[PDB]
C-alpha cells in the first residue's frame, strides 16, 4: 500500500480529511499518465483520493468526486481552499469539486451533474457489490468517459456464483462480498454496458476465516481485482492480430505496464494485438507511444509470451496470476 511518490502528497493532505476517510483507497494509474487528466472518483468520501489526484493532474488538469454520505463531503468540501494554495499557492486555484448523488446516476448529482464525455480516468474502491444496480453504474460510467478514457478500478469478485443465501447474508453484504460477481457474469454485464475488452493490472486473495460465514460459501475463492476498461470505439471482442508493434517512448517511467500481458520497456518495440493498439492510440497514453500501422490481418494474437491465456477468460487470466 501506498506508493513512495504519494506519500509526500499525503503527509501535505489536511490531517481531517485523512482521519475521517472512510475505506482503501482508490489505486491510481502512473503518476505521469495523468498530467492534464480529468478524473472522477466515485465513492470519494472525505476527498483523500481526489486530493492526492489533484496534485498529480497538477494544474490544467481536474478531479471531481461523487459520494452520498452528507457527513463526509462537508469534511472534503471544506478543505478545497486549503489544498489548493498548499499544492498551487493560492486558495482561489483550485481544480477540484464535489458533488452529492448515487453513483448510479451522475447526470443528477449536485451543484452540477457529469455530463456526457467528459472524462478521462474514472477510479473507485469497492463500490459496486454495494450498489443497488450494477449495469446501470456501468453505463453511467461508460456514459461520463469520453472516447480513449478508462475505468480503472478494484472491486472484490468471486471464482463462482454465489448462492441466494449467500447473498441474502448482512454481514457478508456489508463486508462486499455477498454482492461479489462471478467474474465471467462481470465480463458480460461490463460488456453489455459498452465496455468490450477487460484489462487485469493486479489480484491480491481475500479470504473468509469466520466458519459460519464461510458456510454460506464453502469453496469459494475471492479475488481483489484491479481491472482496467477502455472506452474506445474501434475495440473488439477478440484479440486479433494486425501485424503492429508499440514503443513506448520514455517519459513517465523507466517502463510502462499496460496489464498483465504488457509490459513496454522505454524504445524497444513489442507486438500488440489491434485492441492494444486501438487503446494506445486513443487514449491519453498516445503521447508516449509510437504505435506502428495495421497491415493485413493474420489471425488471432500469438506473439506473447503468455498468448493462450491472453486469450482465456477471466476466471483462468486472474487465478494463475495469483499462483
Ligand atoms: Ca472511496
Amino acid at each position: 500500500a501506498v506508493p513512495e511518490s504519494h506519500r509526500k502528497i499525503l503527509a501535505d493532505i489536511a490531517d481531517e480529511v485523512l482521519e475521517k476517510f472512510y475505506g482503501c483507497g482508490s489505486t491510481l494509474p502512473a503518476d505521469g499518465s495523468l498530467e492534464g487528466a480529468t478524473v472522477l472518483d466515485l465513492g470519494c468520501g472525505t476527498g483523500r483520493d481526489v486530493y492526492l489526484a489533484s496534485k498529480l493532474v497538477g494544474e490544467h488538469g481536474k478531479v471531481i468526486g461523487v459520494d452520498m454520505l452528507d457527513n463526509q463531503l462537508e469534511v472534503a468540501r471544506k478543505y478545497v481552499e486549503y489544498h489548493a494554495e498548499k499544492f498551487f499557492g493560492s486558495p482561489s486555484r483550485s481544480n477540484v469539486r464535489f458533488l452529492k448523488g448515487f453513483i448510479e446516476n451522475l447526470a443528477t448529482a449536485e451543484p452540477e451533474g457529469v455530463p456526457d464525455s467528459s472524462v478521462d480516468i474514472v477510479i473507485s474502491n469497492c463500490v459496486c457489490n454495494l450498489s443497488t444496480n450494477k449495469l446501470a453504474l456501468f453505463k453511467e460510467i461508460h456514459r461520463v468517459l469520453r472516447d480513449g478514457g478508462e475505468l480503472y478500478f478494484s472491486d472484490v469478485y468471486a471464482d463462482r456464483r454465489l448462492s441466494e443465501a449467500a447473498q441474502q447474508d448482512p454481514i457478508l453484504y456489508g463486508e462486499c462480498l455477498g454482492g461479489a460477481l462471478y467474474l465471467e457474469d462481470f465480463r458480460r454485464l461490463v460488456a453489455e454496458a459498452g465496455f468490450r475488452d477487460v484489462r487485469l493490472v493486479s489480484v491480491g486473495p481475500v479470504d473468509v476465516s469466520d466458519p459460519q460465514l464461510r458456510k454460506l460459501v464453502p469453496d469459494v475463492q475471492f479475488y481483489s481485482c484491479t481491472f482496467r476498461c477502455f472506452k474506445v470505439a474501434t475495440l473488439e471482442a477478440t484479440r486479433e492480430d494486425y501485424g503492429q508493434s508499440a514503443t513506448y517512448l520514455g517519459g513517465i517511467g523507466e517502463e510502462f505496464k499496460l496489464d498483465r500481458f504488457f509490459t513496454f520497456p522505454r524504445e524497444k518495440p513489442v507486438r500488440v494485438d489491434r485492441n492494444t493498439a486501438e487503446i494506445i492510440r486513443h487514449s491519453r497514453l498516445h503521447q508516449w507511444f509510437s504505435v506502428s500501422a495495421e497491415q493485413q490481418h493474420m489471425g488471432l494474437f500469438k506473439a506473447n509470451d503468455s498468448y493462450a491465456l491472453l486469450h482465456a477468460p477471466l476466471s483462468m487470466q486472474v487465478e494463475q496470476l495469483v499462483s
